[PDB]
DNA sequence: GGCTCACACT
DNA sequence: AGTGTGAG
């Protein structure tokens, strides 16, 4: 029986990342309840990131700033840059690149989002094990590490840091240093490397982050969120049974949506651990061959999804919603906004070509019409042969112009509630 | 609520 | 090629 203990995988995720970017730039924001917002004019702006100090007051990502102020009167705000009537996330993408570049020094990474990346530490661990061969691992090498499930059995325990240490001590005391093979030893050395990586990030960028270390991406991601912020968590294969016994299905990556809901509804269960009851065939019959096999393995802590060697996004896109009364109702209006989106896209693509030695070859245009529940009413694509904003916007209109319901042709019906331009199908240059 | 991304399915 | 789900 395979135990899925073949790899050491880590997930590193920045703490309150957009807030940290603004806090680094503006020292007045440091160590205070603050949030990052976009489009200040409406209800003070929509919050997209929240500092831990602000989270203590109950401020969340969903909220309008005016509403967040009601919970947290002293809340400080930082505004996302606005360009061409649109939120521009350039500052945060550049900050992301800073972090990713540092991580790449230690190992090959998969960029999972703007503020997180998976790391395959398997090779690095082998090397490190040989280098310090026969040498026991000190607790001092793991100053911010939690061992999930520990401490166990028999006032220091009254304080969080006291508990962390006791668990770490119990873990280390148990490790067999000899035996380079031991998965637990491999995860431990993995955590040592992650400590160093996290230290390099903070020293060179000033940003703090949390991390998870386990044998696969799903567990690594789950581990990461266990002790945020500014801490890392090691989830061993052995900790899985107890961990999953009370773990809501929706917590597992990819189960947070309809699929997760269907697992709960069809099987009549609540926790990830209860999945172990069912045969692989049973799971496949309900949720399909691929999903069924994945679930059967996952509830036992086993997953084989590889850490893909990809540091750069596959697509570059910008979009804007025009909700309610703001929906675009004229041909001229639609064309003007297409131009704004195309202009920002051109800037980003030009930088991309210079920085990354690649060119996009396909242009995708997506729109939403008023009254449509679907996020995208229509998607169409055309060739992208020139990095020219006017051509791109002109081409995008050509592709969608037939969508217009109205006879006048100076007026657009139904009104458009969303425009989206995306460059794809990159090739080396 | 808003701006982005990746990927499975057909 | 075009649609839908999931996420951060
Ligand atoms: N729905 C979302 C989720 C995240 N983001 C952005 C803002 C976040 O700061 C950044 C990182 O996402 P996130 O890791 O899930 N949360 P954040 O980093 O702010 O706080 P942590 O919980 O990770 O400490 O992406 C967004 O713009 N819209
Ligand atoms: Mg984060
Ligand atoms: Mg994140």
């Amino acid at each position: 029986m395979a135990t899925g203990q073949d790899r050491v995988v880590a997930l590193v995720d920045m703490d309150c990342f957009f807030v940290q970017v603004e806090q680094r730039q503006n020292p007045h924001l440091r160590n205070k309840p603050c949030a990052v917002v976009q489009y200040k004019s409406w209800k003070g702006g929509g919050i997209i990131a929240v500092s831990y100090e602000a989270r203590a007051f109950g401020v969340t990502r969903s909220m309008w700033a005016d509403d967040a102020k009601k919970l947290c009167p002293d809340l400080l705000l930082a505004q996302v840059r606005e360009s061409r009537g649109k939120a521009n996330l350039t500052k945060y993408r550049e900050a992301s690149v800073e972090v990713m570049e540092i991580m790449s020094r230690f190992a090959v990474i998969e960029r999972a989002s703007i503020d997180e990346a998976y790391v395959d530490l398997t090779s690095a661990v082998q090397e490190r094990l040989q280098k310090l061969q026969g040498q026991p691992i000190s607790a001092d090498l793991l100053p911010s590490t939690y061992i999930e499930g520990l401490p166990q059995g028999p006032e220091e325990t009254v304080q969080k840091e006291g508990m962390r240490k006791q668990g770490l001590f119990q873990w280390l005391d148990s490790l067999q240093i000899d035996n380079l093979t031991s998965p637990d030893l491999q995860l431990t050395v993995g955590a040592v490397i992650v400590e160093e990586m996290r230290a390099a990030i903070e020293r060179e960028t000033g940003f703090q982050c949390s991390a998870g270390i386990s044998h696969n991406k799903v567990l690594a991601k789950l581990a990461c969120g266990l002790n945020k912020p500014n801490r890392q968590t090691l989830v061993s294969h052995g900790s899985v049974p107890q961990l999953f016994s009370q773990m809501p299905i929706r917590k597992i990556r990819s189960l947070g949506g309809k699929l997760g809901a269907s697992v709960i509804e069809i099987l009549g269960i609540e926790y990830m651990g209860e999945l172990t009851q069912f045969t692989e065939s049973q799971l496949q019959s309900h949720f399909g061959e691929k999903n069924g096999s994945w679930l059967y393995a996952m509830c036992r802590g086993i997953e084989h999804d590889p850490v893909k060697p990809r540091q750069l996004p596959k697509t570059i896109g910008c979009s804007k919603n025009f909700p309610g009364k703001t929906a675009l109702a004229t041909r001229e209006q639609v064309q003007w906004w297409l131009l704004q989106l195309a202009q920002e896209l051109e800037e980003r693509l030009t930088k991309d070509r210079n920085d990354n030695d690649r060119v996009a070859t396909q242009l995708v245009v997506s729109i939403r019409v008023q009254g449509d529940k679907r996020l995208s009413s229509l998607r169409r694509c055309c060739a992208l042969t020139r990095y020219d904003a006017h051509k791109m916007s002109h081409d995008a209109f050509t592709v969608i112009k037939n969508c217009n319901t109205s006879g006048i042709q100076t007026e657009w019906s139904p009104p458009l509630t969303m425009l989206f331009l995306c460059a794809t199908k990159f090739s080396a240059s």
